[PDB]
């Protein structure tokens, strides 16, 4: 979905690591 992908943007962020 489009709203489910929004959470994927954080994976790219340094907070995910």
């Amino acid at each position: 979905r489009s709203k489910d992908l929004r959470h994927a943007f954080r994976s790219m962020f340094p907070s995910s690591e």
